[PDB]
């Protein structure tokens, strides 16, 4: 189907070139629910870190987005206690031009630079700006609970 070669040319894509401190890849046979792994990236609040998401593609992909959740509890404010995600193109702005790839490398980026003024978690998001310090401490303090 449309989809399924889609994923399948994805895969083939990523296996080949993961994007910088991640992977991706099915669970199993059924090619529409993936898995992945996302290291904190180096110099980040998130290093040391391992973080999972799972990744469940549409019958109809590439049309509508994937759906990507956080699994392992993270503390952004872009990324809420469902592990839901905060980011553009997972929602209005997603194109069957882009890939699992590119979403992948999206949230690695998300990671590294947090998008306050578009946050999912207001609370997180005032505290970034307000006392940067502190809010750093906490990132670290729960990567070190959560996700190490």
């Amino acid at each position: 189907s449309t989809s399924a070669k889609r994923i399948q040319k994805e895969l083939a894509e990523i296996t080949l070139d993961p994007p910088p401190n991640c992977s991706a890849g099915p669970k199993g046979d059924n090619i529409y629910e993936w898995r992945s792994t996302i290291l904190g990236p180096p110099g980040s609040v998130y290093e040391g870190g391992v973080f999972f998401l799972d990744i469940t593609f549409s019958p109809d992909y590439p049309f509508k987005p994937p759906k990507v959740t956080f699994r392992t509890r993270i503390y952004h404010c872009n990324i809420n206690s469902q592990g839901v995600i905060c980011l553009d193109i997972l929602k209005d702005n997603w194109s069957p031009a882009l890939t699992i790839s590119k979403v992948l490398l999206s949230i690695c980026s998300l990671l590294t630079d947090c998008n306050p003024a578009d946050p999912l978690v207001g609370s997180i998001a005032t505290q970034y700006m307000t006392n940067r310090a502190e809010h750093d401490r906490m990132a670290r303090q729960w990567t070190k609970r959560y996700a190490t």
